[PDB]
């Protein structure tokens, strides 16, 4: 269960943490002006965290402007039970390369899922990215780089940044990076360089719907063989005409899992569904997602269950 712990300027962290009920699995400390909290108290508060907590949200705390040595201490002091850490929206890019290296190296090896979204990382060169990320604990298999305006980077720099992704990362979130700002050829080359290690890729909310379908077809086909799970939601796909969809034929044939906007498939005809499904002929799991980014369970909606069958190209007795 989730639990938001609101901290005020005068709050004592140690006292506030005692009120966290046992059973809490996800602890939200976001938007708490943590950059100005007493480091000693927060370190102590961390020691009295319920063992059930496996997820920690430190987002929106201006931590980029917290004394660097103290930031290192706070990260090192994160309870061992915590496996997922959200450091998004913290102005981390204001930290120099040398401070940033120590900061990231301070993240406990116990962390396997890391959110570095919304940290102005577009301000870093690929050399600085490489230096920064080379010090991440090798325990990290899931890395979130959402909202870092990566789409503003020249294609050459973007390709080197992909080179900087730790070899242990198998799940990469590139959501909301204005990636469709780049022209088709550039974007196709970028995607072709997705590291061999990455088998899950999130490209949601990247304005991909602004591209022509012939462009998208080329873009999708450039996604390497090894990425078998792809999130394409919130990409504003327009006029999914039957001929448009036809162009995407086979372009995502390596996919095993795909995430799609329910609002998009919801209005498609059988033929349209079959045509979209033809982009990923080897699909294994389709996941439709509502407006708020919530996965929609097949086995409690008839329409949803019909959509999937029709997008999977599965057949029932009548149809045959």
């Amino acid at each position: 269960m989730n639990y938001k712990l609101t901290l005020h300027p005068g709050s004592n962290p140690v006292e506030e943490f005692t009120s966290i009920p046992h059973g809490v699995t996800s602890l939200d400390l976001s938007l708490n002006n943590l950059y100005s909290i007493s480091t000693v108290e927060l370190i102590q508060a961390f020691a009295n965290t319920p063992a059930s907590v496996t997820s920690l949200n430190l987002s929106g705390n201006s931590l980029g402007f917290k004394n660097s040595d103290e930031l290192v201490q706070i990260l090192a002091a994160i309870p061992a039970n915590v496996t997922s850490l959200n450091l998004s929206g913290n102005f981390l890019s204001y930290k120099s390369s040398d401070e940033l290296v120590k900061t990231l190296a301070a993240i406990p090896f116990t962390i396997t899922v890391l959110d570095l979204g919304w940290n102005d990382f577009s301000s870093k060169s690929s050399s600085e990215f490489k230096q920064a990320f080379s010090n991440l604990p090798a325990s990290i298999t899931s890395l979130n780089l959402r909202g870092n305006d990566l789409g503003i980077k020249s294609s050459d720099e973007l390709i080197q940044i992909l080179a900087a992704i730790p070899a242990n990362v198998n799940s990469l979130n590139l959501r909301g990076n204005n990636l469709a700002s780049k022209n088709c050829a550039e974007l196709a080359k970028f995607l072709a360089s997705i590291p061999a290690s990455v088998t899950s890729l999130d490209l949601s909310a990247n304005l991909l719907g602004l591209k022509s379908y012939a462009e998208l077809a080329y873009i999708f086909s450039s996604i390497p063989n090894h990425v078998v799970s792809l999130n394409l939601c919130l990409n504003c796909l327009h006029g999914p005409s039957l001929e448009n969809l036809k162009l995407l034929k086979d372009s995502l044939k390596h996919l095993q899992t795909v995430y799609l906007d329910y609002d998009i498939v919801k209005n498609m005809s059988k033929e349209q569904c079959k045509a979209l499904g033809a982009a990923f002929p080897n699909i294994q799991k389709i996941i439709l997602v509502d407006k708020n980014g919530k996965e929609i369970h097949p086995s409690h909606s008839i329409p949803i269950s019909n959509l999937i069958r029709e997008l999977s190209g599965k057949a029932d007795v009548p149809s045959l």
